[PDB]
Formats: structure tokens, C-alpha cells, sequence
RNA sequence: UGAGGGCCUUGGUCACGGCCUUGGCUUGCUACAAUUAACGAUCAACUUAGAACUGGUACGGACAAGGGGAAUCUGACUGUUAACGAG
């Protein structure tokens, strides 16, 4: 049976999670805006800020790269360096009219959102 | 003096293009003036309410219903030949 391991607690609601293809960080958005990475003991490594609302979907794109949407209409592209590490904002992906609540990311270096302006 | 963008470039890395690093228009914090911004800019609102041409007025010049005047007698009856009566 699957058993309780460890649960490590947040400041809002989490919205989005994600591992990547090959690590141990767990990435995970919450309803306050900020992105935070975890290093399986419960303490945040690396935070991403900078959305206007809630974070929706958080994706991992490569070990220094992330993209991120929430309720604002705007995907965010992060790149971080390699205590607390603060990312910063590549680039602002705009043009939904509507919160993007979904992301994807392929091997050709694209990727596909979900939003709620049916497009 | 810090931040974010743009043009540069230096090495390692993966078949002109990615990945990791190196040094040089917007806004943030401080220092001296201005506080007559009592100025300027921009977006938005706005069209001409006037109609009618009635009469009576004071004046200037002819009509206006139609024979007049005076006094006595007489009939109800005041304050100067009093008046009045379709006698």
C-alpha cells in the first residue's frame, strides 16, 4: 500500500506540481503567486516571483529553466543560476485574454497552454 | 548610486542555433533648487426663444334721436325771480 512519507506544509493553496524528468526537486505553484522548488526535506530552495495572481500550472523545462501561468494571462519563462535562491524572469510569454491553467513542454524546445479563453 | 531592457564581447559546452559563465530607454532610493501647477495637455459635451400686427387715447374738423324762450295759476314741498311736474 502506498504509505505516508513525508508531508511539508505551504503558506496557500498549491495549484500545480511538478518533478521533471530526471531530479529530486519537486517545483510547486501556489494561489499566492510565488513558485517554489523543494529538495525532498521540506525547506524551499529556489522562489519565483513576480505573477499578479494565482499560479495554475508549473512546468520544468531544463535545470535552470522554468515556465509558469496562473490567473494573469501570461506565461512566464524563469532562469536561475547553478541558502535561498531567487529566480528571475527570462521572458513574459502574453496574448490569452483568459488565466492559463495548463502547460506542456516537448522535446523540440515547445510548448503548448491551456487557457480559459477556449484557445 | 542601485535595478530591469538594448547594442558588444570573452571561454567551456552540445549539430548559422541552443545551454552555463565573464567585464560597458523604463524605474527605485538619496542630495540642491520650484512650490503664483494662480500653468499646460488630452478625452468628452454644445448650438440663434422668439411669436402676433390689436386697438383704445388725448388732439385738430362736420353728424349725432329734435322747433325754441319767459312769466303766472296750480300739485307734492329745500336751504332765491329757490328748485321739481314731459299739469
Amino acid at each position: 500500500p502506498p504509505s505516508y512519507l513525508n508531508s511539508f506544509s505551504n503558506e496557500d493553496w498549491v495549484s500545480s506540481l511538478d518533478v521533471g524528468d530526471g531530479s529530486k526537486h519537486i517545483i510547486s505553484g501556489s494561489y499566492d503567486g510565488i513558485v517554489r522548488t523543494w529538495d525532498l526535506s521540506g525547506n524551499v530552495q529556489k522562489q519565483y516571483s513576480g505573477h499578479s495572481g494565482p499560479i495554475r500550472a508549473v512546468k520544468y523545462i531544463s535545470n535552470t529553466r522554468l515556465v509558469s501561468a496562473g490567473n494573469d494571462r501570461t506565461l512566464r519563462l524563469w532562469k536561475t543560476k547553478n541558502n535561498i535562491e531567487d529566480g528571475k524572469t527570462l521572458a513574459i510569454l502574453e496574448g490569452h485574454k483568459a488565466p492559463v491553467v495548463s502547460i506542456d513542454v516537448s522535446d523540440n524546445s515547445r510548448i503548448l497552454s491551456a487557457s480559459y479563453d477556449n484557445s
